[PDB]
């Protein structure tokens, strides 16, 4: 399922996705890390905060 960024997040790590409010992340799935999701944003697959992106219902 896709997700929409509601809060700006700065990727501290290399596997972290730098999500910006208003962006749509392709195929956002839930990871084994509480508060971390996996999706293709900005042309890269990374991990971003769960409370920063809202599922596209």
């Amino acid at each position: 399922v896709d997700y929409i960024v509601e809060y700006d997040y700065d990727a501290v790590h290399d596997d972290e996705l730098t999500i910006r409010v208003g962006e749509i992340i392709r195929n956002v799935k839930k990871l084994q890390e509480e508060g971390w999701l996996e999706g293709e944003l900005n042309g890269r697959r990374g991990m971003f905060p769960d409370n920063f992106v809202k599922e596209i219902k």
